[PDB]
């Protein structure tokens, strides 16, 4: 019976080696695309009119999200989310105290306390690299524009490297959605597309705009299984039974 | 004479193996293109361009309905839908309660390995329970804390397989659209395009967006008859005949 | 002096044969294009004479109009449009009730089997009938139900084949435009612009979408006339001489 | 100092054959784009890089204005404009109406062989009358009717020919806007750039597009100065000068 | 925990020979890509690959501000901003009138040669005449006519010039942006991508178009780290240590 | 009938000596052209190619000499370091400038670089030679007098229906390795070793080479 | 075994009067060929340095002499009085070329400056000029015969196992008794990087007779 | 020390007889070959008759008049059945139609010809080829005769691969040469030109050197 469709579909992903699911209820675009190539053979006078054929199938897999999630991270570049890893970053303070006092205080940690960039320009060009409890100025003062002090602080959190390690794991695929009976405004059928043995794909794109959500997308490739030679299933499952 | 579309086309399929007949009557998209190879014969002074030569004339149609079916999608890829077989699928749980004994109840049969996620995106590795309790470790959470499970049952339904295999099905097509006359705004033509020996072509593209129409596409390649070198036909009738 | 120019050509196309003239006063888009082949003499230090080596000239042309006409369709297929052809089309018909001893009705005409459809969906084939009163089987159809019938009728009109044999003849092509005066805003001048030696070329995508217009598109491309070594001339005719 | 540019640029053009300046201030673009690559040296076994070699450099503009001169046409093919030159161009009559002897009237001066159309689509093809009045074949259309008629006429202008064996002429570049200061909203500096020993690439696009305007594009590929080995040189001046 | 980001980041740069820390945090956008390529070696009876070799990462970052420097500029190429330059630029003075005695008063100090434009367009190339005055000839303009002229004249300012030359100095770049929890409104965690060995390449763009927002836009590429052999790191640091 | 060919053809050659059946199954040439030769380019690198060529059978478990270094030395303090290998014949020990000393180490190598030439700060690199063990072919100027019989073999695919349908052997008899060889190491590319023959006439059918075409349904 | 091979040979040289090793480095093509019995040998480095050229050659590398070369100075302005200086020294007859394409040879004059006749050019006009210039440097020479050393080469390589995709085998080969030859091509190219070549030619010893051996060895030992 | 040599030669050219310095190059290849035989090989980029008259022998002749062919494409033929043309012919005109055919007709007090009957009609297009009289250079390959001898010098610049600057110029000395009759001048479509020049190298008559090599330093 004709249904119809409009609405995107839960993801659901599982590792072929573990489990260790990966579940999204809010997702907002998941894309399945078949492609087959074609190579020829020709002859003759009138043209090359096409003999025989050669020909390979494809299927891609994309999936885009509307949340951040750094497992999703770990899938296209394989590695271990390291847990309780101290790392290094920057950290910036705007002005403190007046600037005409040879004597000026920062607060909470410093670590080559440098570039000072005092003044509505140029920088500190001296890197003082001094770290006691107040940090004294030098030279001249041109007072009452800021102090914009650059540190180098320590903390702790997770992390991720990316490497060329040449990944070599698989995972199984689902989609689930719903489809309407278009005579009462009912659910009819639950439709779901299973992929086994793809592989994660190293295409990836991250970019942070000015003002809109960052919406994650990955992208999959499926081989065939090597027990029964399929690549997708779709499954039309009726809930009267 | 000059003629306004402003409408699609009804479309009509017929198989030359047995003999079948499929059409619609509110497809949303209905399309016909042409290609063809084309280089330069290149000269003298200044690489003028003298001669061209021209091959490989292909022609693809491209038919996009408003409603999802099985049967329609089964001709783009070559194989038999399997009806009413057993098959495992993913199932999710919201919203548990866990009492002050660290002890949790599910509902369901669960026929797989049971994931447990936690407020925070922890996760648990339970196996199956028999009696359908299980003990969720007391750093995972504490009394009166909420959790989900991720698991697998098995429903009954429809099976389509996609496979690397042969199709060799053919078809003749037929489009039918109206034409208007622009300065009386009646009907004045009806335009049909017909497409004998045509193949199922494979580059099928399946997107689910969020709360958006479906439309399935389903792509065809036609081919030349062997007894009047016709690969397409265009014909206008009119109405005063 | 410089002008404003905001409007579409009118277009005129003239086989170079007998010169059978084709316009259109109605289009929406008129435009052409040129490429060229571009490399560098370099090399590093040794080759510091760094020169522009330029080869090869591509123009290439594009109407896009409003209203549909076959002849556009006819230029790119060198075919001459054959008139007054009995041809055989679909024809389907809607809404028929089974009376009580099971025998429907058709008022059409056909020439070919007759297949049946019911509300649930099946096919029933038959044969012709002379009476026009068609028998039909008790577990197929009941008492007052619902059925629609779908055959071939004959039908007359104009034809046009597409066969695997490459277009012909070549077209002089011209478009009409105007420009305004600036400071001024009146008629300045008019612009013509001519190509004596242009090849039709195949890229066709005839779409026909619900709601849309077609809008139809042609493609034309470009060579040098043989005395003149010219492929385009713009002539700016005042309107005051 | 950080800067705000709002701008467009003030364009330059300057032959480094005779001397000429073609100047425009009614610019809609201007733009310059840079591209490097790099080559690596490697060897041994695994294959490391041992080296970086010379990097090479490359730098295109592109400038589009907001009106049309034949000017711009002439700089990107090098070939002179001819004024009063006499040119054949078409012409269109349009409501004639056929009398009781099957006669018209052209008020034109027809030069070739005129043809006519009539409501239904259908064609004439007839030479030029001495008298202006020509005979219809009753079949075509009948007394007090409605026919239209297409010509060619002498006209007098000026012509630009686009040949395929000229390709000319070597130019120098500037541009020149503003940069305004982010605190005080006050005009800070004028930006110069320079581009000497350009050369005009073939890239042209003239879209007559229904409605909007035509915007004419031209593009350069920057070469080095034999002298002083410099592609392009940026200048930020100051309002303290 | 999954969360959202609706921002852009930081973008400290740090040359490795000698501490400039350069400082954005007035950013517009801030992307980051990877793209995997691998060959094969292929066989005997079926072209089926054997073992996998040379397969390669590459890593891209892409950064556009807002407002506008020249040390932004200085960057992709090797050279230096040399301060106090006297340079020579283009003048232009619109709306000069000619007096009874054919001549016009000159406001300006040229340094080079004068054109004149008259109302229509034409040229007159004159040389500086010390006295301030020039005497326009009586072809080109009666009296009471409107001229333009163009110079050329002297500035003083900084200048930059874009060689072909060696890039070398790599940089360590660092983003920072925040992620919120969907549940309830505030932040939950920092978000860093540190890449630790940057080469300027790719390419540069400078669009001045006649709205707003230069916006400049700069690339560079990912090495591999010599110590570590890594390429990027996304740290997620919690603030709730 | 009419079929097509595609793929490529294993090789399989055979002694009339005694032979062994060296085979192979990913090869990416077999060629064949009164007088015929051949030519095999195979995709893998396998000792037994070359020793057909040669006359001169493989010596399994024999004892050779190799060199080998050690570059990364830095000497730790006072006047010199010491190695970490174990060498047989004299040691080179040099670096920074290209200019060599020469020293046969007994146990451990001690000797200043002209005091602020090089002390603790220039480090010093090494070669020498060692013992080790595996396999040998030698290439002499003898035994040239051996025979050979090779079989190619192919599949055809029917063009009108795309299985197939016919197997192709192509046999030599009586084929002798001829004196061309070059084995090429570059950088970034595969070996690929190739192998020539010539046939020769049969002394008992008079035969040189046999195509057969054996159906697949009979 | 089935083992496949994937990238170039480590090099190593021996002299058979003294010994010396020069090679311990990478290298870039590495190759032997044996055509009818001959061997022949060719080795292309990454890098140019005259120790190679050393060997193919029968000469020692002339340590620092005084050589003559060549010099160019581009960009001359013509003064009112046509006197023309100069920023070099030259040693012989002066070169002096105009923008249409003609020649002027003068000597040299110790002041410094240079007249220009009225027919090449007139004041404020550009000129390129050529002249001789000594130098101090290093030199080697070609001659006609005397090919008279002999030399131990090896050659290194690496070769993997594709199925589980770690090294198995290092292969050898050794070359005794090998002389250089009388071939060398030297092609300075436009953007490419010169990778000199060094040919060889092998001949049998006395106390093996083997010309050239080929040795395969393991991990697992 | 080793050093990286990524770049051309800068190809100097000296003679003997006289010892005029006519090449100062900008070259895309300078190679060298050994063989005892030594020899040459060096394309520039750009055209010069000069770089011919080398390989050649002769000197190119200056303001000699020539004749050359020359076509006018269109000519549009009036209804009294003539012709006429625009430039100067001196030898013959000949004339071709669109079918494929040639006439032939010698030179008229004025360019108004006489087309027959069964050639064209009123109203259609010929072309027309002629010959014109020019002025300009000349140089003529004569049989076999060689009277020249040249010195060669090669220069290069090489880079410390640690560095990255400029460590020593390389200099290759060509003592006496002489021109060989190696020549390869082909016109191919949208291609460049890149004359080859080739030469024999011979033992020096006095030091009894092929060719010298010097490698400069930059720490002098």
């Amino acid at each position: 019976m004709k249904t119809v469709i409009q609405d995107t579909a839960d993801v659901y992903f599982k590792r072929k080696s573990d489990g260790k699911l990966v579940f999204t209820a809010e997702a907002q675009t998941a894309s399945f695309s078949q492609a087959i190539s074609e190579e020829k053979l020709r002859g003759g006078i009138g043209n090359k009119p096409l003999y025989i054929l050669k020909s390979e199938k494809e299927i891609n897999l994309t999936v885009k999200n509307a949340f951040f999630d750094l497992e999703w991270l770990a899938m296209t570049q394989g590695e271990t989310i390291q847990e309780e890893t101290k790392v290094k970053v920057f950290d910036r303070e705007h002005g403190l105290i007046v600037d005409d006092t040879n004597k000026v205080t920062l607060k909470g940690k410093p670590v080559s306390d440098v570039t000072f960039y005092n003044k509505k320009g140029l920088t500190y060009k001296i890197a003082v690299s001094t770290d006691g409890t107040y940090t004294i100025p030098t030279a001249f003062a041109a007072a009452k524009d800021k102090l914009t002090a650059v540190y180098q602080i320590e903390k702790v959190g997770r992390r991720l490297a990316i490497k060329a390690s040449k990944f070599s794991e698989r995972y199984e695929v689902e989609y689930r959605t719903i489809a309407y009976n278009p005579d009462t405004e009912e659910v009819y059928s639950d439709i779901y597309i299973q992929f086994p043995n793809v592989s994660p794909s190293g295409e990836f794109e991250m970019s942070l705009e000015n003002g809109n959500a960052l919406a994650p997308e990955i992208k999959f490739e499926a081989l065939a299984d090597t027990d029964t030679d399929e690549m997708a299933v779709v499954i039309e499952a009726s809930r009267d039974e």
